[PDB]
Formats: C-alpha cells, sequence, structure tokens
C-alpha cells in the first residue's frame, strides 16, 4: 500500500544546547538546562526559573532585518528547520520543490509578541501596533517562512495540539510521504512561552513546579516529591524522506519512522484519566501502525512532565500495553533535564529517540530520587544506560486529552 | 485503494445567521452581514465595522458555568460542532467512539481572552490571570472540549494555517477517514478576532477595508474599488463519514468529498504571486485527487477576500487551470456578504459549496459593480444563479503562501 519513511536530517534549539550534538551530549551526561530566568523580572511570580535557550544568535540563520519581524518562537523554529535541512544534504530543485513541504507547529505561538503589542495598544492605542504583528506572530509562519526561504512548494501547514504538537506534526508529515503527497517533509515544533502571560497562565493553574531554591531539581518525573512541570523553550525539526528517494541520492539515514498513533482521552480539559486509558489506546495504535508487538519495544521516551496525575497515568498505560514486557524495556523522561518544551517537546524528544537508536543508549531520568507508588519500571534513574535498542517509542499527551505516539526503528 | 468520504451533517455561526439554514437564506438573498461593530469602542481605529455573530446564546449549547471558562472562538466552534453532530443523527457508542474524532482549527485562537488577561496582568500583576486562561484560550480546545462533551476518542487535533485553516482541517479529516484511521470526523474552524489586537493588527498592515461610511459595500471581490478585506467572526463544522458507515445507519448524505489539494506559494509572507501559480498547483492537485478533469467543475466558491493582489491572482490561477472552461463554470465569493471569517472561512465556504450542490444554485458575488481588468469570468455578480452543479470546488489561501482546495460532488 504505502511508502517507507526515514529520517535524514535533524535540528534543535534546547535548554541544553544550540544544536543537536550539544543537546545530546548534555542528555547523556545527565545535565540540567534549568536555571533562574534572566530575560524578565519574575519577582511577582511563584515560579522564577525555566529552560531557556542560552546564547541564540538568529543572525546565523537570518539577516537582522528579517529577524526583527519575527517572534522568538518563529526564530527558533526556523533555526531548527534550517539545521535539519542542512543536516539532510538535500538540494532543492525545480524537479523536486513541489514534493517538499513543511509541518512545524506550536502550542501557543507568538505570546511574547502579543504581550508587547498589547502593552503598546493599552498605553498608546492601536497606531503603535507593528505592521508585522500578525504575520510575525501566527503559528503557521514557521512553515510559511521556511517555505519562502528554501523555495518549498509542497504541503504547507501547522498543527497546534498543546504538548502533543511536535509529535502530531511529525506523524502527519510522515503520512503525507507514505500516501504520496510529498517525498520530503520538514516537521516538528517550536515554543517560546516564557513571558508574563505564559508563566502567569500556567502559574494561575498551579501547574508549574515552584521549587525556586533548586531549579535543577524541580523537574523530577515519577519522583514522589514532584510538584508540577518546568516551562522550557526551543525547537526540534526533522527531515522526513521517502526511502527510495533517500537511497537514490545517497542520503545518510538515522532511523526509520515506522508507526504513528493518535487518540483522545475524552476525559478532562487538563488532567489525564488515572489509568491512562487514552495513552494506552494511542500507544497500541502506533504499534499496530508499525506492525510491531509490544515485546519488540526496547526504549520509551516518556512524556513524563513531572506532574502528579500525568506521570502515574503514563506508568499505568505502559503496564497495560506492555504487560510483563513493561519490566524489560527501558523508559525515561528527558524532561527531567530539558523541562517541558510544550509544542516543541515531541519534536526534541523524537530526535532524542532517534539518537538513542543511533548510539544504543537509554537517556536518564535525572532527579528520580524516590520513585512514587507503582513507579517500579526501569526508569533509567540518574545515569544513562547503554543497552540494545532496536525500537524506540515517543509519547506526547496534551490539554484536551489529545495523545500522540511515534515509533522509530533501526534502519537496515 | 481508499474509502469514500461523505458529508452527513453541517453546522454554522456566521454574520448572516445562527445556523446553516438561516445563513444560507441570507446567502441566496444577497444579504450583507456586515455592520458597525457594537461590542467595543473603535473610535481610534481606521476600520470600525465587520461581520459579527448577532444574538448568540452559548447556553443553548453549554451551561453558563462551562461557558465562562471559554474564549468566544471556542464557544463558536463548539456551537457549530454540536449543530453538525445533531444534524448527522449519529449516535456515539462504545462500539464506535474510538472511530470518531475531531479536527476543528483556528487562525489566531483566543485573542479576546489573551487581551483581557493581558490587561489584568499589566494593571494588577500575574495573580489576576484566570486559572482557566490557558485551556480556555488555546486553539486545540474546540477539538478537546467537543471530544470530552460527546465522548469522542478518535484522532483529536487542530490545524492553524491562517485563512486556509478551515479548508485544511476538513481535507485532512477526510484523509483520516479514507486511510482508515477514523470512520467519522467533525471538522472545520472558528474565529473571533474582533478585538483591539485583531482590528489593530490587520489595520497596521493596511489590509482591511476602511469604507466605514458604507460597511455593506466594503467587501467587493474583483471590483475595481476594493480596498481590503472585511474582518468577520463565526464557525463552520462538518460531519465527514465513511460511505459504507453512513449507508449502514441510513444517514442523510448531502454530498461527497472527492478531492483535497494543498500547495505552498513559496513567494511572500502575505501577498500571493501575481499569477496565482501556487493556487493553480493547489487546484490541480485537488482535481487530480478527485479523478476529475477541469471541465467537470461547475461551481467555484472562490477565496475572494476583496484585497487588490489576492483577487486578481485567483482569477489568473483559475484561467490557468481551467482554460476555456473558465468561461463556462460559475465562480463567486460569498465573502462579498459574510466578509472574511479567517480560520473559519474555509469551513463556512465548504458548507456553502455543499448547499450549492444540494440546491443547484450558484451564490452571488454582491457589490461587483465594476469588475477590474481581466475579471471577465462568470462571477455571479449581484444575484444568485440557478444552474446545473455536479462538482463544486472551494479555495482557501493564507499568510505564508499556504493553499488548500476542496472538491465536492453530488452523491449517487
Ligand atoms: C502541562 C501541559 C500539558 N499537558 C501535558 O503535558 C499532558 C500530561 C500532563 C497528561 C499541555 O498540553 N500543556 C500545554 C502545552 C502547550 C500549550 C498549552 C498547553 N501543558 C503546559
Ligand atoms: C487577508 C488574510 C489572509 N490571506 C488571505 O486571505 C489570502 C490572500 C491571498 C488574499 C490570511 O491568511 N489571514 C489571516 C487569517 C487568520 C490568521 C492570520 C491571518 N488574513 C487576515
Amino acid at each position: 500500500s504505502r511508502r517507507r519513511v526515514v529520517i535524514t536530517g535533524m535540528g534543535m534549539l534546547s535548554p541544553l544546547g544550540l544544536d543537536v550534538p550539544s543537546s545530546w551530549e548534555g542528555i547523556l551526561a545527565g545535565r540540567s538546562g534549568i536555571a533562574p530566568i534572566e530575560h524578565m523580572d519574575l519577582s511577582a511570580y511563584s515560579t522564577r526559573f525555566g529552560g531557556s535557550v542560552k546564547g541564540f544568535n538568529v543572525e546565523e540563520y537570518l539577516s537582522a532585518k528579517e529577524a526583527r519581524k519575527l517572534d522568538l518562537f518563529i526564530q527558533y523554529g526556523l533555526a531548527a528547520s534550517f539545521q535539519a535541512v542542512r543536516d539532510s544534504g538535500l538540494e532543492v530543485t525545480d524537479a523536486n520543490r513541489e514534493r517538499i513541504g513543511v509541518s512545524m507547529g506550536s502550542g501557543i505561538g507568538g505570546l511574547t509578541n502579543i504581550e508587547n503589542n498589547c502593552r503598546s495598544l493599552f498605553e498608546q492605542g492601536p497606531r503603535r501596533i507593528s505592521p508585522f504583528f500578525v504575520p510575525g506572530s501566527i503559528i503557521n509562519m514557521v512553515s510559511g517562512f521556511l517555505s519562502i526561504h528554501l523555495g518549498l512548494q509542497g504541503p504547507n501547514y501547522a498543527l497546534t495540539t498543546a504538548a502533543t504538537t511536535g509529535t502530531h506534526s511529525i506523524g502527519m508529515a510522515a503520512r503525507n510521504i507514505a500516501y504520496g503527497e510529498a517525498d520530503v517533509m520538514v516537521a516538528g515544533g517550536s515554543e517560546m512561552a516564557a513571558c508574563g502571560l505564559g508563566l502567569g497562565g500556567f502559574g494561575a493553574a498551579r501547574a508549574l513546579s515552584t521549587r525556586n531554591d533548586e531549579p535543577t531539581r524541580a523537574s523530577r518525573p515519577w519522583d514522589r516529591d514532584r510538584d508540577g512541570f518546568v516551562l522550557s523553550d526551543g525547537s526540534g525539526a526533522l527531515v522526513l524522506e521517502e526511502l527510495e528517494h533517500a537511497r537514490a541520492r545517497g542520503a545518510r539515514i538515522y532511523a526509520e519512522l515506522v508507526g504513528f498513533g493518535m487518540s483522545g482521552d475524552a476525559f478532562h480539559m487538563t488532567a489525564p484519566p488515572e489509568d491512562g486509558a487514552g495513552a494506552a489506546r494511542c500507544m497500541k495504535n502506533a504499534l499496530r501502525d508499525a506492525g510491531l508487538d509490544p515485546r519488540q519495544v526496547d526504549y520509551i521516551n516518556a512524556h513524563g512532565t513531572s506532574t502528579p496525575a500525568g506521570d502515574i497515568a503514563e506508568i499505568a498505560a505502559v503496564k497495560s500495553v506492555f504487560g510483563e514486557h513493561a519490566h524489560a524495556l527501558s523508559m525515561s523522561s528527558t524532561k527531567s533535564m530539558t523541562g517541558h518544551l510544550l509544542g516543541a517537546a515531541g519534536a526534541v524528544e523524537a530526535i532524542f529517540s532517534v539518537l538513542a537508536l543511533r548510539d544504543q543508549v537509554a537517556p536518564p531520568t535525572i532527579n528520580l530520587d524516590n520513585p512514587d507508588e507503582g513507579c517500579d519500571l526501569d526508569l533509567v534513574a540518574h545515569e544513562a544506560k547503554p543497552r540494545k535498542i532496536d525500537v524506540a517509542l515517543s509519547n506526547s499527551f496534551g490539554f484536551g486529552g489529545t495523545n500522540g505516539t511515534l515509533v522509530f526503528r533501526r534502519f537496515a
């Protein structure tokens, strides 16, 4: 029926590094990217730390002139996208430009730009609003600007599914390729929600960790003293490519994208069901899509946000799907180190899943000092674990009960 | 080797009515839904009119308690979705709930809520932000809340592709069904961007008509005195359903969704290429997807925003795709009456395209007093035109050069 999809390029901005290799080095070393926020005064907020991108220079990617019209989340998405395309070695021509598209998403988009324009509006009226405000702030402009810069004329769209955005973006891009609508897609997500509205909005819901005294210990998935997620910024992008297309041009293949599953909890606007039933259906859908039995899974990059309800639901879901094999696989949350990159989480975590396959190493869950009741799987506590990994699964779950799972496999 | 997709239910809020029949009556009568905006003081703005939803009562759909947590764009999306599901007659059970999903999108989402929370933040600090601000404002919560209210556990996501949102949402939902990922999808879009940031943001770009003296004459697609688009609010939703599934339960079928095409211009962040080359590729992709020749198209619901560059580009694209047949088909812009519903435009216009098939009538382009250079097609100026319509095509184009086309056909 359908064509095979491989990963030929990757790119990233994260709290651990300004590219993929630097981020991954941090991941394998168990390094935290979390620190007190420097770019605003959070004296009035109950959370004053997060995962910032440190030392980003947009002028590596864009002229200063172009960059000034774009919200940070667009700058970040473009940086990761450009990295991924260069990493792939793909040359865009008239013969293929209609076959190359883009699906880069975001959970909340240009919140910083909105906040700044809203200050001008209230203080001075609508005349001080930027002419570039709309195109420089809306979520589909990563896809838009990337297509313009690289001459990409294929399917051009953007997902916004909260914390599931990056996973859905990659999965649906893979579908485009499998079904023949494109031969190449740049896919993933980006987020920069570290502004007053973001910190204040999540804080108002009491969803964020408030461990201001020890920011690097705040994100502690499955630990009994977890107290909410850590807000982080950045971007991940992957070049997905039809297999024969990749082979014909001698592309370096990182891994194969073999499965994509989706589900809805239909339970609650922000909380998962305690048994993770929706997450279970999603993982099973992804495995069925990949033609894999649960027992063939070696590594799970969990969603693992460090929220009370979320973390335990994901354990329940994994035990339901995997049975006894739940105790043979390794499962880790790299959010322990990166925090929660929101709409970018699924994108950077897809990249980490691919690199786990490349390097045959399960990244750690740092800060897992005291696993909570029932959190008795191999959660790769504290230190990276070299091991055999043929199949890696990556989960994302989001507000609205919206679930996504990707399955990657070593490529021969 | 894929399954057929039919439309079994429709729902709508528009500037012409609080449901589909009332809106369509206005469409066929050539009525304008455009008026001076009443819900805010626009004395400081250069545009003071738009297409408002008049007399909406959210309590027809939701308790007051539930509604106070939701931005207007979510309220509108849910109203259209609930209408569409009721219209379809579908009964959700344990046997089918995993096979029913939702794809309702938005271009800018909860701008009103953001603006109000930003006022509280600046005046009083972050402690005044609502706990419901994030889940009540993010774009994927139409899909989220609908799934929760109706118990829908199938694919759950949201597109955000500017003015193309509603078209992409419907097309990609159709793909889910065709490829067996779902048997039923509720799909479309909603928008409520009529706040200071919205009017101010589009005004700053000088994109809006400023014909404040005659609001009902402002939206005039292809007319030589057009001066930008008219901002409008509302929602459209369709129940898409696999054909055998519909037949088995005795569903009333409105029409068949036979084609979906996408492209990128890769040209400019807001302006289309003068020749509409991207729009041409998109329409051809949709026709190829449907297995139709251009000569089988009888009616085009144009994007037709009443912008200088946009309107003429779409004429060029139609002449390119259809050749001599461009002069045999009928093409109209219902934005002449409704204005531009942004992320909802493609959804309400898909509904209008389906009803054109049902009623064998091409809706008018009102206000087309003096067609501009080269606008010499049958643009259904002024008055509705009864005629044979077997195939109806609906276009949406958006910021970032992102294009979508849907093709519907009469169902036997
Ligand atoms: C905490 C959070 C989300 N939920 C999850 O991560 C799922 C888990 C805890 C069961 C989620 O979707 N968001 C979010 C991301 C982007 C925009 C809006 C909301 N957050 C913060
Ligand atoms: C005018 C406008 C857009 N562009 C078009 O309608 C296509 C153009 C060739 C006439 C568009 O995408 N938006 C928009 C919609 C939602 C959010 C952001 C932007 N507008 C206003």
